[PDB]
């Protein structure tokens, strides 16, 4: 089944995502050309901790290393913050965070260009978001998530990138990952109908090449198999009577928190 959220747990909800969303948002200035993938993390483990007085979900998760996931160009997801991974001009970076509070995690990621960007990073950023976004205004109660799946891949296609299959939106509470898997491509095993109150998120990784993808010897670390560039952005959402509240919006995204289709 899929845990229908309580008004309070909505609450607390808001609240875990607001301090993700800020993180992102905190550490946006530090990412520039001669900075570490390694002093990023170390700011935004300070900041979730004596700050917003939460943890980090990743930190341990696992066994991974580190408190947020830092992916650089042609890496897909799950890079490991490193003192001597240096930012770039002409970069694309993910910052992947997600954070504890009172019980309920808050998850979100967004993409920054480092430097002068590359036009071509900017498009594939820019068109990953509005697969993201494109998703987020289809979802209300009743609307199967295999729509939503096929919606973000037919986009996304349209614009010669491709859709990884290997990882996935999911359900989100007291849990860092719970039911439904959320998937960001058709696939003929998906079959959840939306109901108000469900909480998920929504988080495409998109490649400009091939889709395929390959582990380093790290045992995290996930790049394209032709090394092309790939992007994400996530959000984490609750499903409203209506439509659905972004709980992790952020003062750059360029699209309402609130999304009613009464
Ligand atoms: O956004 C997510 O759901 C996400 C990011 C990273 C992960 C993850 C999943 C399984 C094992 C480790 C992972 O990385 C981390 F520990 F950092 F959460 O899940
Ligand atoms: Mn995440
Ligand atoms: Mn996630
Ligand atoms: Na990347």
């Amino acid at each position: 089944a899929i845990s229908i959220k309580t008004p309070e747990d909505i609450e607390k909800m808001r609240v875990a995502g607001r301090l993700a969303a800020e993180v992102l948002e905190m550490i946006e200035p530090y990412v520039k050309p001669g900075v570490s993938t390694g002093e990023l993390d170390r700011i935004c483990n300070d900041y979730i901790v004596n700050e917003q007085h939460a943890v980090s979900a990743c930190l341990g998760y696992h066994g991974y290393p580190k408190s947020v996931c830092i992916s650089i160009n042609e890496v897909v997801c799950h890079g490991i913050p490193d003192d001597a991974k240096l930012l770039k001009d002409g970069d694309i970076v993910n910052i992947d965070v997600t954070v504890i509070k009172d019980g309920f995690h808050g998850d979100t990621s967004k993409m920054f260009i480092v430097g002068k960007p590359t036009i071509m990073g900017e498009r594939l950023c820019r068109i990953t978001q509005e697969s993201l976004y494109l998703a987020l205004r289809m979802v209300k109660p009743g609307i199967n998530l295999r729509e939503i799946g096929a919606a973000i891949q037919k986009f996304v296609e349209a614009e010669g990138f491709s859709v990884v299959r290997e990882y996935c939106g999911h359900g989100i509470g007291r849990g860092f990952h719970e039911e439904p898997q959320v998937l960001h491509y058709d696939s003929r095993e998906t079959n959840v109908v939306l109901k108000p109150g469900m909480t998920f998120t929504i988080e495409p990784m998109v490649n400009a090449g091939k889709k395929e993808i390959r582990t380093m010897k790290d045992g995290w670390t996930v790049k394209t198999k032709d090394r092309s560039l790939s992007a994400q952005y996530e959000h984490t959402i609750v499903v409203t009577d209506n439509g659905c509240e972004i709980l992790t919006l952020r003062k750059d995204d360029t699209i309402p928190a609130i999304i009613s289709h009464d």
